[PDB]
């Protein structure tokens, strides 16, 4: 929409009041012009049909319950969006500063939410497994960073190369989390999931296992179900982050940690410059080798944290 740029109030899922970039024109409408091409959010009202309405209010006050989800799913795009600027230098998901969509109220009781190659949708969750999925920020960055990978390795939705796509997601939501320093920590999801349920998570980084999920090659799921277990298998590479970052001993195998602005470094370099859409978990253990040997060198201990984390899940 065409109007002044300004900036509305709101609540977010958890109850936190934090400042929005809105356009105002009759209305005031959940649309940020301060990056790139403008972050949008609309309401789907309950429908499946998207994106649905562009998001409009008559004050620029956000602070209804119906308004919470809308809120965050703007602001949180809008960190997201600062983070791979800043850190990455990278503009949007296409580096070319493309407007970010996302639409909340997606049907009734959805537990879901997900990147549909266009645009990121957020359900309102039903309440008892979770409440609306745009109020966790490490979901948010998990959706747009598929977007990023859309763009780039365009790693294929099944299998290994499927895992891999799924785990990058989730660690480039944790460092975004941590980025924006939002109670961070190596968990998924720990904001919006279950809310009767304290100290839980839907999956875990530091220890995938504490949820179901494999920490080593030799527990992988080769199964169909969830497109061959991308939600299952990506906890050994997840694992294997979290051992590249923060260091430590898993089965045996000792890897000194190098810290999350090196993780992310090596791994935005591993996708950007040498992912495709077909590779597997050996094919990003050399990619990620191979960025940390672009970046520190072939005798740095980057690089031997890297291939100590993937000889401590297993991934040769
Ligand atoms: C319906 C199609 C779903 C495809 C997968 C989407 S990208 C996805 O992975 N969504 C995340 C949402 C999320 C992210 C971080 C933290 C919590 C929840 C996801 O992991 N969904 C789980 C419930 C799943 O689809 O199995
Ligand atoms: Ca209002
Ligand atoms: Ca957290
Ligand atoms: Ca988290
Ligand atoms: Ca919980
Ligand atoms: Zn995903």
């Amino acid at each position: 929409i065409t109007g002044t740029s300004t900036v509305g109030v709101g609540r977010g899922v958890l109850g936190d009041q934090k400042n929005i970039n809105t356009t105002y024109s009759t209305y005031y409408y959940l649309q940020d012009n301060t990056r790139g091409d403008g972050i949008f959010t609309y309401d789907a009202k309950y429908r499946t049909t998207l994106p649905g309405s562009l998001w409009a209010d008559a004050d620029n006050q956000f602070f209804a319950s119906y308004d919470a989800p809308a809120v965050d799913a703007h602001y949180y795009a809008g960190v997201t969006y600062d983070y791979y600027k800043n850190v990455h230098n990278r503009l949007s998901y296409d580096g070319n500063n493309a407007a970010i969509r996302s639409s909340v109220h997606y049907s009734q009781g959805y537990n879901n939410a997900f990147w549909n190659g266009s645009e990121m949708v957020y359900g309102d969750g039903d309440g008892q497994t979770f409440i609306p999925l745009s109020g966790g920020i490490d979901v948010v960055a998990h959706e747009l960073t598929h977007a990023v990978t859309d763009y780039t390795a365009g790693l294929i939705y099944q299998n290994e190369s499927g895992a891999i796509n799924e785990a990058i997601s989730d660690i480039f939501g944790t460092l975004v989390e941590f980025y924006a320093n939002k109670n961070p920590d190596w968990e998924i999801g720990e904001d919006v999931y279950t809310p009767g349920i304290s100290g839980d998570s839907l999956r875990s980084m530091s220890d995938p296992a504490k949820y179901g999920d494999p920490d080593h090659y030799s527990k992988r799921y080769t199964g169909t179900q969830d497109n061959g277990g991308v939600h299952i298998n990506s906890g050994i590479i997840n694992k294997a982050a979290y051992l590249i970052s923060q260091g430590g001993t898993h089965y045996g195998v000792s890897v000194v940690g190098i810290g999350r602005d090196k993780l992310g470094k090596i791994f935005y370099r591993a996708l950007t410059q040498y992912l495709t859409p077909t590779s597997n978990f050996s094919q990003l253990r050399a990619a990620a080798v191979q960025s940390a040997t672009d970046l520190y060198g072939s005798t740095s201990q980057e690089v031997a944290s890297v291939k100590q984390a993937f000889d401590a899940v297993g991934v040769k």
